[PDB]
């Protein structure tokens, strides 16, 4: 009997960019029509949330941050046909309204009812759920889920396995899926072939597990942490590269590898020169280079064209290009039938209390993922 | 009989940038081991031997261009296979030399072996067989076509049909294939789908072709000189605009026009905006925008990688991404099979001794393709 209420819970506030998040109470409304509560249980910390923390993400602040997460449905709004309290759930930082040109489109999965393009940082209605202080806060893409309860439209949720454990699945609602997906789906990755992946964090690990699942036979990972080879390999990474261990531009030492270029590059970091190094490695003719990493804000990347007129294909996507309500589940399921694994993305483990703690860990390069716990 | 002997011939010398080409007698050497000497009957002008004029496509000067063209065997040297004098043949400005990783490649045709990336001006043996007032002449793109004589290597050159009309399927060797191939082969254009095509000269008519054929509802031509859109409409454009007559971008008044953006764009012109407009005009969840035209030499682009996060994918392509000697064949059995139309590409023919008056005809505004017949 919380439903039809203000609930008042902890949440992480972000009041200022370059900050420390701040633990404190905030009020969350009770869902209105096609809208839905969810007691969260677990978030990851994914580098997108410490992009808007350095401003090169932009989303209004302030804000309440996290959008890799599972959770409990605690109450639902009039209409909602999809959940019900007690399912749990993965909120879906990409919805699919199942009705706008993309959504019902074979290949598209960016839905016209994103808050990613143009981002308003509030629920579908144009309000927010959150009060702190007596002050409105922000949403993050739909989602919000550093916070004891989050209230989400129903096109940006979806249910799962009620047996799921929902401190690995979270990954799933965005890390695991996102490179994955770019593997499987966006590259459509083929047996036999050299992929090079371009940052070996979470998303960048799960991009190597999609190329060693796609049969790829040589997959080269590329960072410039060293700390990140020993677990690029586990998860099916042939070899491991340091640009800073060459005098010649990494795209040059790609190309001598691969004897004349890569089949498949990924760009799984978020800066404008390795977009268009991960591009200018793959084959000229026939190679195809996609970006997963988020670019600084409003910045244009320089580049000639003709990388493109020899026949390379170039394709950026959100989300692994996966239709988010259709797909989760189905990661869900496959997950608990032991399709692939997410423990070797799960570095660290902290009670919600401590995500300072564990953003500090993902900025000293000493983590992949860090699981919070509410 | 010439063979085995010098021909003391006439060709269009190009002796520097900007300036007419010299119609005079040059000599051209026999063919050596596995290269073909062709007696021209018929070639186009094509923007991209303009371009070289310009100084905007590079390559060693002076030189003999041309590269859409048929001819007739004269002779052949030594350990040649696939042509006999006699034969009725189209040089091939991209080789296939069918045993490098590109040609081996499903998708591949730049061949490893292409005077395009690095370009030399010669034969594959690095030497020129043609002399002018005592000086070396160099070739273009291993075809060099604006010559009543010309010597190829065999792995670019196609037999052809011996009854085709080389007055017409000389457009197969260069501007027809490139059109047709990007919108079937590269973009794979879909039934139903809307197209913008950038530029209607005669590549972007021959992608508004192939638009059509692949069953496209809409096709909107984009040029600035509307003296254009007339054959356009004929050949299959739906609708017709030029960026001229409006306040808005045209990539903002394309969106508008497709209730969102473009299933299949095309820049069929060589400028960097024109690139960037193309690629922002296609839906930013699935579009597909080819770049075709080619871009002025060692100039870059600016955008925002933004563009391709969301799901566009963007690519470019060398003579409609057509493997050359398997194709060009293929293509003028279709032409005789009435399969496609050349005719309404073809707006003037010219004598051979004309071709200054043919370029004239080009930057005026006022041909598509001129054909020069020797
Ligand atoms: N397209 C999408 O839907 C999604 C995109 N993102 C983006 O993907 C990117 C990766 O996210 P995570 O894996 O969480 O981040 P991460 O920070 O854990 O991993 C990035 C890796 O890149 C490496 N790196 C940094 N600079 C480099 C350089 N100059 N050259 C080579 N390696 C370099 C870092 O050492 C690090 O290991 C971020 O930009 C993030 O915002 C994340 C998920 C969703
Ligand atoms: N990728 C490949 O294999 C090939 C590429 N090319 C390139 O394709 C391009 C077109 O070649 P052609 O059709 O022979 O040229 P063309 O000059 O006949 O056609 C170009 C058209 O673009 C239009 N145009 C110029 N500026 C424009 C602007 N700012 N906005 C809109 N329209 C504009 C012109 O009015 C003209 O009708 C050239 O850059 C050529 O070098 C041609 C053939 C093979
Ligand atoms: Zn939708
Ligand atoms: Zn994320
Ligand atoms: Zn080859
Ligand atoms: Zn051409």
């Amino acid at each position: 009997s919380t439903a039809g209420k203000v609930i008042k819970c902890k949440a992480a506030v972000l009041w200022e960019e370059k900050k420390p998040f701040s633990i404190e109470e905030v009020e969350v409304a009770p869902p209105k029509a096609h809208e839905v509560r969810i007691k969260m249980v677990a978030t990851g910390i994914c580098r997108s949330d410490d992009q808007v923390v350095s401003g090169t993400l932009v989303t209004p602040l302030p804000v309440i941050a996290g959008h890799e997460a599972a959770g409990i449905v605690e109450s639902i709004g009039e209409g909602v046909t999809t959940v019900r309290p007690g399912d749990k759930v993965i909120p879906l930082f990409t919805p699919q309204c199942g009705k706008c040109r993309v959504c019902k489109h074979p290949e598209g999965n960016f839905c016209l009812k994103n808050d990613l393009s143009m981002p308003r940082g509030t629920m579908q209605d144009g309000t927010s759920r959150f009060t702190c202080r007596g002050k409105p806060i922000h949403h993050f893409l739909g989602t919000s889920t550093f916070s004891q309860y989050t209230v989400v439209d129903e096109i940006s949720v979806a249910k799962i396995d009620a047996a799921s454990p929902l401190e690995k699945v979270c990954l799933i609602g965005c890390g695991f899926s996102t490179g994955y997906g770019s593997a499987v789906k966006v590259a459509k990755v083929t047996q036999g072939s050299t992929c090079a992946v371009f940052g070996l964090g979470g998303v960048g690990l799960s991009v190597i597990m999609g190329c060693k699942a796609a049969g790829a036979a040589r997959i080269i990972g590329v960072d410039i942490n060293k700390d990140k080879f020993a677990k690029a390999k586990e998860v099916g990474a042939t070899e491991c590269v340091n640009p800073q261990d060459y005098k010649k531009p990494i795209q040059e030492v790609l190309t001598e590898m691969s004897n004349g270029g890569v089949d498949f590059s990924f760009e799984v970091i978020g800066r404008l020169d390795t977009m268009v190094t991960a591009l200018s490695c793959c084959q000229e003719a026939y190679g195809v280079s996609v970006i997963v990493g988020v670019p600084p804000d409003s910045q244009n990347l320089s580049m000639n064209p003709m990388l493109l007129l020899s026949g390379r294909t170039w394709k950026g996507a959100i989300f692994g290009g996966f239709k988010s309500k259709d797909s989760v589940p189905k990661l869900v399921a496959d997950f608990m039938a032991k399709k692939f694994a997410l423990d070797p993305l799960i570095t660290h483990v902290l009670p919600f209390e401590k995500i300072n703690e564990g953003f500090d860990l993902l900025r000293s390069g000493e983590s992949i993922r860090t699981i919070l716990t509410f």
